[PDB]
């Protein structure tokens, strides 16, 4: 592939190098690969949170009675992990012969955790058995090990997909890149208050904003309409999770 | 115990014989037993299921996609099973010492269908593993089979508690009858619309009666009381259920 031509940066103006930690030049290439391997379609969709929003807030008393914190990242792993199992392409890879599709029987997760030095993807294994508070201790866990460097290169294996979730900063949606050989990650940003139609009438109802890419390859465009679509059914009313 | 004096029922008017049929007999001898073993009383509460309702309604679709009808039963049966795992006393019988209690680590529960050869108390294994789609599925079989005879006495046995739902006839609430060697039994009756407090006016929401007969014996009643309020609490969010 083409290389970028060199430039002498200093001929505009002072110009200062500051090197790159061993984590972020690991992940600068990874992505690379990725990008040019994967050919990259994101799939935008809101799902109405507001009665998600109310639970959430409702056991803020329970969840601190386990020493936990409820945030919506326990409610979006167990949905997905749901959706993981009704959907089975989604939770796949494809085999290096390029003609097979690897089913995985088994929901592991990934989540990003951004870090000084770099990005780190902890996994929480089989999210599918896990209870909203006992994925709300595990992923405090491994995000407080992935701060403080003490993550073991075993938990950062064997995820089937990702969330990566920039609700806590800001937008309103970006395009995340699929980490490949996974083959979808779920991009989650901002929740905002928003007018929606109620057949008659425009109701606030608070909406949150997610953001699929995967993989075309092995994704066709109504699949991963239906995927988010599903989701955004499985947030609005979480109780489906039971049936 | 003494008995009843005869009476020469003809002596006032024509009288006629009918006979029992051997499953009347023996469920009159099971009950007997119960009674005079088991010191009863009955906890009363009332469960707010209008949302409960609302989402058994709404699923009316996925229902019947999948064949089953969605009832209260399998919404009842989950949260017992919940709870059945969260108070364990109430999962357990009087060791024949009448100085241990048998704690089981199964939830096994059986649910009363009234039949004209009688009454048979069909039991679902292992209801804290099972959807509430298997649930409705499982439920209706086997009171299909136990209305046509063909319940084996094996689907009859093992259970950890039983639920009798009366909300289909009528009533207002009961005093069910402990099926001893289980120490608990929960009659359920019709749900009406109710009046209450909302800590500024009175709101229409739609409640549940529950009658919980236990053993006192072996659950005292602080227990029980905790044991109503718990699942009133459960049956007017089912969404507790996933933390």
């Amino acid at each position: 592939i083409p290389p970028i031509p060199p430039v002498d940066f200093a001929k505009y103006g002072e110009i200062e190098e500051v090197p790159m930690t061993r984590l972020m030049q690991i992940g600068a290439t990874n992505l690379h690969r990725s990008w040019l391997n994967v050919p990259h379609v994101t799939q935008f969709e809101s799902a109405d949170i507001t009665e998600l929003e109310a639970f959430r807030v409702a056991q803020k008393a329970v969840a601190e009675k386990a020493g936990v914190k409820l945030t919506v990242l326990p409610l979006l792993l167990k949905a997905c992990a749901y959706l993981l199992k009704e959907l089975p392409d989604f939770n796949s890879s494809l085999a290096p012969s390029g003609q097979a599709l690897i089913r995985k029987k088994y929901v592991h997760i990934g989540f990003a955790v951004d870090t000084p030095d770099g990005l780190l993807v902890p996994v929480i294994r089989n999210v599918d058995q896990k209870s909203l508070l006992q994925l709300a201790a595990e992923a405090a866990e491994l995000a407080e090990k992935a701060r403080s460097k003490k993550l073991g290169a075993d938990a950062m294996q064997g995820a089937c997909f990702t969330i990566a979730s920039l609700g806590h900063i800001g937008g309103t949606a970006f395009t995340p890149i699929v980490n490949a050989p996974e083959v979808a990650i779920l991009g989650v940003s901002k929740a905002s208050m928003q007018p929606v139609w109620d057949g008659k009438a425009f109701q606030p109802r608070l909406m949150l904003p997610l953001s699929l890419s995967y993989d075309h390859r092995v994704i066709n465009g109504a699949a991963a309409a239906r995927f988010t679509k599903r989701l955004g059914d499985l947030l609005a009313d979480i109780r489906a999770i039971l049936l």
